[PDB]
């Protein structure tokens, strides 16, 4: 005790999760996990945060992982885990270190092949773990005898790859005896790679660094930011991995998005005589539909799974090790110019809100130490090109792209870092998939600033195909009235409807000033209105499907 | 004259769905399915009914299948299909004929291994179909060259087993040329079975029939009802398959649920000298936690996959064929007694609503031509033992048991049969998983009667374990205000809060009398209050988890 005044498998697991920095566990109870839940409740250093549904729990855990750099959620066998599998798939796709723990029937029930609830009534308790094979780095069915080694095996894999892992925990196994862990869970080619990077950087007249999502996966953002700061090297990111570095840096160019990039940025990146890519993956939504021009012959790329050193593929290295050794490199100093930064100002008028002006306003009015979360749709494509201020972060999901993700994810990330004010931009159509976590936000007294873009349906879809087709319409809810209906009082959530630029600036400033309440702001915009980037990208998506 | 002088694969699929009796398709759009969606919208013989999310779509299609006897829903590759997989799993477990169509990228994009949205950025477009293997009777990734062959193969499997099937439809393949279908979608073992059943019923002094969920799967309820009506044979069902026969039959005994059965029913079933089981599976929730006593030595059981004739296993037979020939059997009339019908007139008072009184009232007030839908929790436990009136049906999901299922499922079933008044009983905890389909119910102008049991959290869980544990609490929404907030007007949805027995009788009668609006009724019950059946199963589950 600070004042100076049987251990089980459940305790072992929770101890290991604590070691990973996890302070909150998400999910949904079921009879197959209640005993383990008791253990979570009893922890002084860990809080149960129950969700309305499992899909939302999985999304929330993903957002938490993006910020905390590890996460866990708990589901029940079959119905819980299968509800959550799309969330876990997104965590696999975008490489987030999420542990799913699945409570399962007792070892005896499983061995007896009983036709119990949440099964296919065939006596087989292994189907659902098999179904997770493509979306997990490691998976285990625990037994009393295997539990400590298996837990350590799968969580060690979480540490190695920062991809999701899966632990099936039978009821009787969680209560089984265990011994406390004795030890914590925590170079030639790597030195050759570093030497070639050093040589290349010092000989380059116009180097450029491109940072991506795998930097975020490993919590290497501050490391890369420090490296770029010290060396003055020009740096860009894709929108997949936005905020992999601090965007306030004088050498940060903007977001490279293939032919849809700002022209000076495009020209700079594509004329660089050496390119260092750190944790980047080139996807349709992050390359202007594969219209990038990045010359492999002038490139060293480093990824979790492999590196390419001027076309020579290598696999025998640790990504984290190499990236963290970059500031061992001395004497690198870029002495050239970057690109002209446009002056950021927003003066509101009484005009109705438009998409392009909205994102100009958000860019101006966003502060340091904030996290911007932006949903697939007009929100992602608008918010993705805003220059973030110092110590600010971004969460977007351009590879997996599962609409609805951002609402629970924003809440999870907000819980992970309560000192970073979260601003959520989510469309009406996307909010409808995951709205029920409003209850959690109220109960947990979270204070994010949430902007709901009511444009009367699926505007991004209208831009790709069928602008006046009925399937792009959705039932219109009274979005501003949701918090009240879900149990919020005025001292917890402030709700607003905003139609004009003046109203937007007033409410945004009001929200930013008032750090002790959540803001729920319904923005009204025209269905035909799309930000410039999406007007272009919509047609490229359409072309990709021809 | 005085002088003497483009049908496509998408069309083919939709024509086949029409053949199955499907008039509505559920789901959620995405760029990979929008062009196929145009084809649905253009159909005169079926309607697109867009959902808020895909999990709910899959639930809705399941409910539709239970009543319509076939169903389909449409998702987008990766994100849509994985969101829906828990619903499809439930359709597999409880054997409902649901077709999931997944719109996927063009074959060129798939063949090139492009890192496109809704993938793991590994160029592999086959992971998600593989993940469906354990929960689908058949599956296909269509090509232009195999499309009609594969559609017919998988839909023929749906007709054979009445289990869910899966069709991945690439954008370019749906638009590919096709020819209209040339053929329509379509022994001694069976004679021996029928002869042995006939013989056994002739020799029995006290036969009992047990009908189960596979009767519902094949749309054989009327067939079984007719057979039982003609022969006067005693019949029971489990709660798994409730309404597999019409419960208004003179020879219908009630629900057999192991040692939790009503005593005279239990005694009758367990002393029967011959047992004929039709489409039954014995599961924990449907056997009083495996406390049934059904002697295989006195039993012929018929299932879709298997028959057991006095311990002798048979496979080579058509379940539907055999059941449909039962009325051809001769000399099998039952001339004995059944069990006594207890009667008490329900007399309401001003007393606050309690669980056992609630279900007493519902039994007294339920009418012919209704479908009762009951969610896992106190609703299922209470509602499952109500005697249904003539031409009335029941939907519950005791094997898969995915809470939230029943709200979209009730709406889907209600769309499937507009002439059966659906009464939904769903708990507060469960409604929170799937509440967003309230928008669809308003748009489609459905008129179900919905009862939301507000008992301030997960009462069934409190009965299993941890009655005062915080994980059994949920954020309390203002449930009665949901329709207004989701855009309903008073000409569409009537919302009420009900606290007393008098209020309940008044509102239920009011609801039943007003066929032209939807009713949204918040029932207030105490968290500690459980129906008498649950006061028993609560413990049995707890024991099962020891
Ligand atoms: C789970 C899931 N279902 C469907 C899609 C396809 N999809 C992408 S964007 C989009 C529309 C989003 O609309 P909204 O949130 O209203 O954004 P807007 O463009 O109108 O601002 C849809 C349906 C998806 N990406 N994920
Ligand atoms: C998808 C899913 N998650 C979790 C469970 C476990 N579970 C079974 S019943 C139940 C509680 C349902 O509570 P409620 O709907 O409020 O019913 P009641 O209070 O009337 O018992 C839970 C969480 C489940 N069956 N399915
Ligand atoms: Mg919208
Ligand atoms: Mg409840």
């Amino acid at each position: 005790h600070s004042s100076g005044l049987m251990y089980t498998v459940g305790d072992y697991l929770l101890d290991r999760l604590h070691e990973l920095g996890i302070e909150e566990i998400f999910g949904v109870p079921g009879d197959y996990n209640l005993q383990f839940l008791d253990q979570i409740i009893s922890r002084e250093d860990m809080k149960w945060i129950g969700n309305a549904n499992e899909l939302n729990a999985s999304y929330m855990a993903d957002g938490y992982a993006r910020t905390k750099k590890a996460a866990a959620f708990l589901t029940t066998f079959g119905v819980g885990e299968l509800s959550a599998i799309n969330g876990l798939a997104g965590s696999y796709a975008e490489n987030l270190p999420v542990v799913e723990i699945v409570g399962s029937p007792t070892s005896k029930v499983q061995n007896d092949g009983k036709f119990v609830h949440h099964t296919l009534a065939d006596g087989d308790f292994k189907h659902f773990m098999k179904m997770h094979e493509p979306v997990t780095a490691a998976r285990t069915l625990l037994t009393a005898e295997n539990a400590t080694y298996e837990i350590d095996r799968v969580l060690s894999q979480l540490l190695k790859e920062r991809k999701p892992v899966y632990i099936n925990l039978p009821v009787d196994v969680a209560a089984a005896k265990a011994e406390k862990p004795a030890l914590s869970l925590e170079n030639t080619t790597e030195q050759v790679i570093l030497s070639k990077i050093e040589e290349s950087l010092k000989n380059a007249q116009k180097p450029v660094v491109i940072a991506g999502h795998e930097v975020i996966s490993f919590g290497l953002e501050k490391t890369v930011t420090q490296f770029v700061s010290e060396t003055k090297l020009p740096i860009t990111t894709l929108n997949f991995g936005k905020s992999a570095v601090d965007e306030s840096l004088p050498s940060f160019l903007g977001i490279y998005n293939g032919k849809l990039s700002e022209i000076s940025l495009k020209n700079f990146v594509e004329s660089a005589d050496f390119i260092l890519m750190l944790g980047v993956k080139l996807t349709d939504s992050s390359t202007g539909a594969f219209t990038h021009h990045l010359d492999e012959n002038k490139m060293i790329s480093l990824n979790i799974d492999e590196g390419i050193i001027f076309n020579k593929v290598v696999e025998d290295f640790d990504f984290r090790a190499v990236v963290s050794s970059l500031s061992e490199l001395k004497g690198i100093e870029y002495e050239g110019q970057y690109i002209d930064k446009q002056y950021e100002e927003f003066i509101p008028s009484s005009a109705p809100l438009s998409q392009d002006r909205l994102w100009q306003a958000v860019e101006s009015l966003t502060q340091s130490n904030e996290t911007i979360v932006a949903e697939q749709g007009t929100s992602f494509f608008g918010a993705s090109t805003i220059f973030l201020k110092s110590n600010s972060r971004f969460i977007g999901q351009p590879l997996w792209g599962s609409i609805g993700y951002t609402f629970p994810a924003a809440l999870g990330s907000q819980i992970a870092d309560k000192e970073s004010r979260h601003l959520l931009f989510i469309g009406d159509g996307s909010l409808q998939l995951t709205v029920q976590e409003l209850g959690l936000s109220i109960r947990e007294k979270l204070n994010p600033i949430c902007f709901i873009i009511n444009n009367d349906g699926y505007t991004v879809e209208r831009e790709i195909h069928g602008p006046t087709q009925s399937y792009n319409d959705i039932p219109m809810w009274n979005y501003s009235k949701l918090p009240e209906t879900f149990g919020a009082t005025e001292d917890r959530v402030v709700s607003k409807i905003v139609r004009t630029e003046n109203e937007f600036v007033s409410v945004m400033k009001e929200a930013q000033a008032d750090v002790n309440r959540m803001y729920w702001i319904e923005l009204v915009l025209e269905k035909e209105d799309a930000p410039k980037l999406l007007k272009k990208m919509g047609k490229l998506f359409a072309e990709q499907n021809k």
